[PDB]
């Protein structure tokens, strides 16, 4: 508390004392990185008085050795390098050297000129004339990392916390590499609306916002999926999508309320060559993240166990319904959306301890049933195949099972990465199913979507035989980066 | 009339015969540009009776010329092929020929499978054997074409205009993103849902998270947590992505955009004049082989102008081309009651429409919208703005009153604002009170205080400079529309 008020008394006085005072423009000569690039391999003892040099970066460290001599340690952009002051060569222009000093704390954010060089003991240093305060920090810092600082005073982290600065360079690095992915396939990048008259897509509750002077409310996205297959109808070919989703829905270690996805659309495809094509893409980045495609997780955290997730090529498929009947023991009822099957369902949930959706629908049995037997089997990648129509409303029916679809949902560690399908182009069904989803919103379920006349008018125009797709990035960037929180991937994750 | 009705009543036949409804893969032998590529040049008449390809598209025309013969243009991937179906080479197990093209309209998705070559004429062919209906259009369509924007996808179907639009755009991003990746720039992600909102001037979307009993607001802007990574030691990031206001729409205005805003440490205002100038006049030098370019600022029906982005670009000093248009001096200090009331006797004089309310900020944007931003028809730089209008914008080092701030405005319409960034955490909580204080007089575009920032900034923002991009703005100027919704897929539409 001190400490703030009196660093704030400190600026004061240098403001009214006609000393510099938050100067405008530091020009550096180079990077701190450049500068240990051009002389971190000099002979220790190395000085080049015939070359000044500007450097800045945030004060990590200060010793006045002697009333002559002060070392400091700045760093930026991920690197360290040392301040050698010395009253002897000290530009008395810019005051008093032990007046220029005094001004000085740990954190602040400095300016400094000198000759570059090493000192004696080997330290990459600049050997300074002058000091320039830039940017004072009015709190003490901690010196390395409750631990909600992290996520709600993210820049903390940053400061001190080289792990942290990683995982968003990874995080970067793996979206370059969607992209170029797509790019070099010849796929168009769109941009759809994030703010929609009616919302679908996804099973998933929306946000609701309104429009003041359009008079009509809006829904933040949970998909960009029907406006993106409203580009193929518009014989596009080939497009993807990557950028924000939203759920109103509860936070835990891999949701958050906006998270970022991308979602392709290609035309002339069906789900066995999207799932060629997901194994080709993820274990494709798995190998230029980790140089292999057998790779570390802590599923509980850096300080407990290690496995090995191995994504070596073709991945496990189980099918959904018989994975289901396998846990039982038994056969589902047909039709799996009967009163019959709902009633079977409901008491094998109260058999096998399954916590019951609200409401009861088909789908939303299936889902848990799914979820207890099929899903925890599912460590190494592996796809959960064949979904039933029930609970796959934009879901093209199986060409080969009765009451299923083309439809894959890909799991690591029993969490969802990818959601896809052959998409549903017939018209007539699309506009049943989506009754079917209006109705079931109806009786209470949150997560299914209005009737979209939009998107049923434009199946009516020719969608194309096409293959469609999502992944979310952020979950994927947690096992590429061995992170068991989705607040260690995001730079500024929904708090309580 | 009854094309819709009765289509769909032809589908129905079609399931109940057996015959092929929706076929789930259609595997394609090539893609039809990979076909012309191949073909397009064998001779006239050349046919390969050995190869037997599958081809499909989206047929475009039928001309039955004869009981035994049938042509169809299909396209694909900007490619245009002719079929030419013969009842001597078609396949029974299909069908009889007459029942199998019974089937096929304008506009349906379809596969054909047959023979390459080119007919006698010269027209690149396929020399079918089969037909296979994929996906029926169950609507007579236009020959050619608020429809576009409604049904974007009957306007790409059939303009190639407006498919250039969308890979000129994707083109124009990929550029940026190049222009910043390639200096170093870490690309982020900040959050589009804001506990408190900021960083504009302007009315935001409010929204509710249920489970976390919390009122939201979308983001109209990313700055306040760009800066704070700057704080973190990140040095450079950029964030290219939608903003969001809850406004009118116009020509200009749309309730969502894409921005690209980044932020460089140890960067002022000059700096990112600079830059603005280097990236885009190379982006147009890219697209346009030129820094002079065209544009219809009344639409394709008006009057052709050239823009001109050759550097140097014109500056433009806010207060001093005010008082030029004026012909007399503002008050000072600009936020007295004084200035704001001679500030109200100059509207009234011009008839320029006042603000409300009338604070000195509000007063200033309408004047220099009136007498400033009108001379702005080649790229030109506004530079110096009153504090006042400008909360996170660092104090003139020279000028008193001002901000090291700029704005890029290109036929009168805003393209970049950026700043010195304020840095100076005492100013920034009093400039924030005062945004917080005109909020509460009824001005509905400031912002609330937001503590957790200049809390980050008394940890110590390094000295910065900020800037933003409208980047659909952009693409207008790029594309030669001056209508928002030629230059988005989606674009927001009146009830
Ligand atoms: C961090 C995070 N938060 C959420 N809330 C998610 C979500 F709800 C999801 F449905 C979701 N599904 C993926 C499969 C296809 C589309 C993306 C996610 F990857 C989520 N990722
Ligand atoms: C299509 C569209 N619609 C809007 N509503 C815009 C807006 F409000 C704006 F403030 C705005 N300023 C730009 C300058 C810096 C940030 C972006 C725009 F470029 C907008 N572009
Ligand atoms: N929109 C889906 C992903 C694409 C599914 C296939 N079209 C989801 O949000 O889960
Ligand atoms: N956030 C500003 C652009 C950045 C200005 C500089 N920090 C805007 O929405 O106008």
């Amino acid at each position: 508390m001190h400490y703030t008020d009196n660093r704030y008394k400190m600026m004061e006085c240098i403001k009214d004392a006609g000393r510099p005072f938050y100067p405008h423009k530091f020009k550096i000569s180079m990077s701190l990185p450049a500068y240990a690039l051009k002389y971190g391999n000099v002979e220790n003892g190395y000085i080049d008085k015939d070359t000044t040099l500007s450097l800045s970066g945030r004060v990590t460290s200060i010793r006045s050795s002697s009333s002559k001599l002060i070392f400091y340690d700045i760093f930026c952009e991920e690197q360290k390098v040392q301040i050698i002051a010395n009253i002897m060569e000290h530009d008395i222009s810019t005051g008093e050297f032990s007046v220029s000093h005094s001004e000085i704390r740990r954190g602040d954010v400095v300016g400094f000129t000198g000759f570059p060089g090493k000192s004696k003991r080997g330290e990459l240093s600049l050997f300074s004339k002058s000091v320039v305060l830039l940017s004072p920090c009015y709190h003490m810092l901690p010196t390395a990392i409750d631990q909600e600082v992290r996520y709600r005073q993210r820049y903390l982290d940053l400061m001190l916390n080289e792990e942290s600065r990683k995982v968003f360079k990874l995080r970067s690095r793996a979206i370059k590499y969607i992209r170029n992915y797509f790019d070099r396939l010849g796929f168009l990048e769109v941009e759809t609306p994030m703010l929609n008259m009616i919302y679908g897509g996804a099973a998933a509750r929306p946000f609701i916002t309104y429009h003041n002077e359009l008079e009509t409310q809006l829904y933040m996205r949970i998909a960009p999926e029907l406006y993106l297959k409203q580009l193929i109808v518009g014989g596009l070919d080939k497009v993807y999508e990557l950028g924000k989703n939203f759920r109103n829905e509860g936070i835990d270690l891999t949701h958050n309320p906006e998270f970022t996805s991308v979602e392709f659309y290609m035309a002339y495809a069906d789900y066995y060559d999207l799932m060629d094509l997901t194994e080709e893409l993820i274990s494709g980045l798995v190998l230029e993240i980790h140089g292999s495609l057998k790779i570390p997780y802590h599923p509980d955290g850096p300080e407990g166990k290690c496995i090995e997730i191995d994504f070596t090529t073709p991945w496990k498929r189980f099918s959904f319904v018989e994975e289901i009947e396998s846990g039982l023991g038994e056969k589902l009822k047909r039709p799996l959306d009967s009163q019959e099957n709902i009633d079977f369902m409901v008491e094998m949930c109260e058999k096998h301890e399954i916590e019951l959706p609200h409401p009861r629908t088909a789908a939303k049995l299936l889902d848990k049933l799914a979820g207890h037997f099929v899903e925890t089997k599912c460590t190494n990648p592996s796809f959960i195949i064949d979904h039933p129509q029930t609970m796959s409303p934009l879901a093209k029916w199986h060409r080969e099972k009765p009451e299923m679809t083309e439809r894959f949902e890909l799991f690591v560690l029993g969490k969802e990465l990818c959601n896809a399908y052959t998409e549903l182009n017939e018209p007539l069904q699309q506009r049943k199913f989506f009754e079917q989803q209006a109705d079931a919103k109806a009786s209470g379920d949150v997560e299914a979507c209005p009737i979209d006349e939009t998107f049923c008018l434009a199946l009516e125009h020719g969608l194309p035989p096409t293959g469609g797709w999502g992944l979310g990035i952020d979950r994927l960037i947690m096992f590429l980066a061995d992170k068991n929180n989705i607040k260690e991937v995001l730079l500024f994750p929904a708090m309580r």
